[PDB]
């Protein structure tokens, strides 16, 4: 019912929002361009990549490991 | 000095090897094709995706969260 891009981008938006940031601000600080940002939240995109997730995590001050501590990714 | 694809694929190979599997066997069980497998370990590829990692993790019986419990991904 949800793609990996959807799980990831929704989690990312939750974390961004908890830090009183915006996706655009994170994009600017993480150095991704609007096209990459837009793709993340386009359901029919294969993005985000690990690289993109890593870069955003850097901006957020969290590890990629911690980023993925949510369902379904933290259960087998 | 290492791409994310290199960090990920090297970790994946360590885990596969610890389970006495081969990358080809995991590929067959996880249902990815040789092209996707080859891309994972091609340094100039942007792959693996989260999807591919998730699928392999399933075959390995581990969570994606646990997959990423190694450096650099488990530090900020």
């Amino acid at each position: 019912m949800k793609t990996d891009g959807e799980f990831v981008s929704e989690h990312l938006m939750e974390l961004i929002t908890q830090q009183n940031l915006t996706i655009n601000r994170v994009a600017t600080l993480a150095g991704l361009n609007q096209s990459t940002v837009n793709a993340m939240f386009e359901g029919r995109s294969k993005r985000p990549t690990i690289t993109t997730i890593r870069k955003v995590c850097g901006t957020l001050g969290i590890s990629v490991h911690d980023f993925f501590d949510f369902p379904p990714y933290n259960e087998v």
